[PDB]
């Protein structure tokens, strides 16, 4: 049971997983702004890990099926 | 807790979240506001899941020593 030193995600990396599933699913910046209820301009400056309201970010995790936890 | 930690977090649960983990570790509002460098009135936000700035939620998750990972 290998005890690993891994990280937990801030402001940044979350705009990167955003962005990585956004692209693996195949998904355009307008398509996925469509999608999340989001402004194109909003989803990129959450994927370039710039501040916004909460609310936004979850919109935009519940959008692209984005699920996160406690650790 | 346990309702929480097994399911994805939404904002209120979140909110949630770090009032239980606030509460575990037995300190008052004042004190872990103090702690995560926000006021005690924006600690009480997050924790009844008001909307606020993600940067205020990644500073209370950081100052009370709560991770969060994608699932």
């Amino acid at each position: 049971l290998e005890t690993i030193m891994a990280s937990p995600l801030n402001q940044q990396s979350l705009g990167l997983l955003i962005k990585e599933r956004r692209k693996s699913a195949a998904l355009t910046q307008d398509v996925a702004a469509m999608l999340c209820g989001v402004t194109k301009k909003t989803l990129i400056r959450v994927e370039k890990g710039e501040d916004v309201y909460i609310s936004t970010v979850f919109k935009i995790l519940d959008g692209l099926g984005i699920d996160i936890v406690s650790a």
